[PDB]
């Protein structure tokens, strides 16, 4: 089997992407944030504290003939950005882009933090990291990909995120029309439960490439590119007037700037992030200070190749017995 679904930016900045997902019978379609940095499929639901729901579409398990309470199971997650959610668990039929999994754990939120409530466009998350990170207790549950894998034509999914435009998540096949050149594959460590890999270096603008190993995670659920302070300083030093602002929470730059590109290495290959991808716009409405899309990972504890990096590439998440990651230009 295969599946193919369009993923759409939630706003003009590509702060996140939503993908429609069919849950239950008859189908209830919710728009979920596909997140290769976590491993829970959770939704706003009829059980979510009413004051914490503000415009989201909810899953109502009582209206699904295939929903079953997973008795005794609870979940609770906290994300890198400080947001969180928790609740109980149903199993139900879940389909993405024509690919159907029966008996998928659908984690129903009883509580969500303010960041979730305040974003009316995201109805939940669909985790695509390794199932070892799944938070369901006392019986850990499998991700949608893990459940689908054996049925897929090939044990892979791909992320093709757009810059200020829709893109695609495919399951079970590689669309050879969706990228240019060849795909370069690189080793993955699953030791921390992430799609963790090592970039071979970077360049800033038309500058020379610096060969240096940068361990990090391919994370579709993180907006920005978080790299070591040395790398980030080298980038922003090429933008007149750019500075790190403790009050704003990272590097800002004059909105009048033209940003240089940023290149990262994948083996001997190179992925170029155009400068425009690094512009996250005014820090507040009307401001002439703009927020940067490359930020320091210092004090996160891990480097994160988030959407800013991934949307410059066609990315293969290869879930074969020994997983790997592939990157192509597009």
């Amino acid at each position: 089997s295969t599946g193919s679904a369009t993923t759409t930016p939630i706003d003009s900045l590509d702060d996140a992407y939503i993908t429609p997902v069919q849950i239950g019978t008859p189908a209830q379609t919710l728009n979920l944030d596909f997140d290769t940095g976590s491993s829970d499929l959770w939704v706003f639901s009829s059980e979510t504290t009413a004051s914490e729901v503000d415009g989201q579409t909810i899953y109502t398990p009582s209206k699904s003939t295939t929903a079953k309470l997973l008795s005794g199971a609870t979940w609770s997650i906290s994300y890198g950005d400080g947001s969180s959610s928790s609740g109980d668990v149903y199993t139900d039929t879940v389909s993405v882009g024509g690919l159907t999994v029966t008996g998928q754990a659908v984690e129903s939120a009883k509580k969500v933090s303010s960041s979730f409530t305040e974003d009316s466009t995201i109805d939940g998350l669909l985790g695509l990291a390794f199932s070892t990170l799944n938070t369901v207790s006392p019986t850990q549950q499998k991700t949608f990909f893990d459940n689908a894998k054996a049925s897929l034509d090939s044990p892979v999914f791909t992320a093709d995120l757009g810059y200020h435009a829709p893109g695609t998540y495919n399951f079970g096949f590689i669309d050879t029309t969706a990228y240019t050149g060849s795909i370069t594959y690189t080793a993955v460590s699953t030791k921390q439960g992430f799609w963790e890999w090592t970039s071979t270096g970077y360049a800033v603008g038309s500058g020379t490439f610096k060969s240096t190993s940068i361990d990090g995670i391919a994370d579709t659920g993180t907006t920005l590119l978080y790299l070591p302070a040395t790398v980030v300083s080298a980038y922003w030093a090429q933008v007149s007037g750019a500075k790190s602002s403790s009050s704003v929470g990272g590097y800002v730059f004059p909105c009048s700037a033209t940003l240089p590109s940023f290149t990262f290495g994948v083996g001997s290959a190179r992925i170029v992030i155009p400068g425009d991808y690094i512009d996250f716009g005014p820090i507040s409405t009307g401001s002439s200070s703009c927020f940067g899309g490359i930020q320091s990972s210092a004090g996160i504890g891990i480097n994160i190749f988030g959407d800013v990096a991934l949307k410059a590439a066609f990315v293969v998440f290869n879930g074969a017995t020994t997983p790997t990651l592939g990157f192509a230009s597009k």
